[PDB]
DNA sequence: GGGGGAAGGATTCC
DNA sequence: ACGAATCCTTCCCCC
């Protein structure tokens, strides 16, 4: 049957930076995203391993992270450059199958059956990517390997950091009933504690099941996935992904509801959305804005032709009116995000 | 009943 | 205390 090798680039965003900078390697380090609100405001996106160790990964506050590690070096994130450092990478994979699928922008799947014709083979067609890429761009990555892309993916989990491991079938067979269900790609928090109520711990528990009763617990799409996969039999293609929206959400200085101090955010962002379109015509719009506590309300719009700039200002404007005037919170964040391109 | 599709919220992290 | 694919629920027009 299929082989697909699953790779993953590590701690992706603060290794970019030792690259640029190696003076930093050995250090703390951690990529921030500052919202501007007060000198340290902002989440961490991502920090090296030699600063991780203590707690502080993606999420937690910049404000946590100095109380933790006050002296590890702290940068703002650079995602165009990231971004043009992952395109290059991504091209090196080609050239080993192009059966390629980009999931994110650390990671890539790939189709190496017609290249490969064993796991003991494929261990090898793994490590040489390695090498042409801790060679070429001195970037090291996880590879996992397996049947279908979920356990390939759950391979490159175990693997990490700077790793490789085969799951060969009869690793897939313990897994399904070893493996924490929470473990399993696509089942956050939300979905782990529906599934212990249920009573499932183990992807197997879902074969003792009245499948009607999951499906009306956590919907269709999961419990076929689900499903299937503790079955034995989950085995979706390697397709070539396209984006289908932008967007771009921003923070203001200060929470408001006054239609007139929130107009300047929201056309920066409707601004950065259409550069960072490029050719691309947008059908539908969206405005979304996260309330004073936290929550997320958004109005969109879909039209029989594509949006000019001016027309997004436009329409921008009302769909925003429309939020403040059904919603009675504070606006914190404002944004927008063009989906269905011609 | 049931297709087809748009809207708005929920869930995930790839 | 910071971008986006996919899916689910609901409403709706129409045959
Ligand atoms: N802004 C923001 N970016 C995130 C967040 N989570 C992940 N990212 C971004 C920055 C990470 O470098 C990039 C790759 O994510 P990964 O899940 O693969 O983690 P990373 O590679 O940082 O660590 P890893 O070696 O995989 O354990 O995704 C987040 O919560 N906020
Ligand atoms: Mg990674
Ligand atoms: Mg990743
Ligand atoms: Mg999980």
């Amino acid at each position: 049957h299929m082989i697909v090798l699953f790779v993953d680039f590590d701690y992706f965003y603060a290794q970019v930076e030792e690259v640029l900078n190696p003076s930093l390697k050995g250090k703390p380090v951690v990529v921030c995203v500052f919202s501007g609100r007060f000198e340290d405001s902002g989440a961490v996106a991502t920090a090296n391993y030699e600063a991780r160790k203590f707690g502080v990964k993606a999420g937690i506050p910049i404000v946590e992270a100095k109380k933790i590690l006050p002296n590890a070096v702290y940068l703002p994130m650079r995602k165009e450059v990231y971004q043009q450092v992952s395109s290059r990478i991504m091209n090196l994979l080609r050239e080993y199958s192009e059966k390629i699928e980009i999931a994110s922008i650390d990671e890539a799947y790939l189709d190496i059956s017609d290249k490969v014709r064993d796991y003991r083979e494929a261990y090898n067609l793994g490590l040489e990517i390695k090498n042409k890429i801790l060679e070429k761009e001195k970037i090291t990555v996880t590879v996992g390997i397996s049947k279908n892309k979920v356990f390939a993916k759950i391979a490159a989990d175990m693997a990490k950091p700077n790793g490789i491991k085969v799951i060969d079938d009869e690793e897939v067979k313990r897994l399904i009933r070893e493996l924490d269900i929470a473990d399993v790609p696509g089942i956050g928090n939300i979905t782990a504690e529906k599934l212990k109520k249920l009573g499932i711990n183990k992807l197997v528990d879902t074969l003792s099941i009245e499948f009607d009763k999951l499906k009306g617990m956590i919907g269709e799409a999961k419990a076929k996935y689900l499903i299937s996969l503790a079955r034995d039999e989950y085995n979706e293609p390697i397709r070539t992904r396209v984006r289908k929206s932008i967007g771009r959400i921003v923070t203001m200085k200060r929470n408001s509801r006054n239609l007139e101090e929130i107009k300047p955010y929201l056309f920066r962002a409707i601004e950065e959305s259409y550069y960072k379109l490029d050719k691309r015509i947008p059908k539908a719009i969206h405005v979304v804005a996260v309330t004073e506590d936290l929550d997320i309300v958004s109005r969109g719009r879909t039209f029989p032709h594509g949006i000019s700039k001016e027309t997004a200002y436009s329409e921008s404007v009302k769909l925003l009116q429309k939020i403040l005037e059904e919603d009675e919170r504070k606006i914190r964040r404002i944004g927008v995000r063009f989906s269905k391109f011609i």
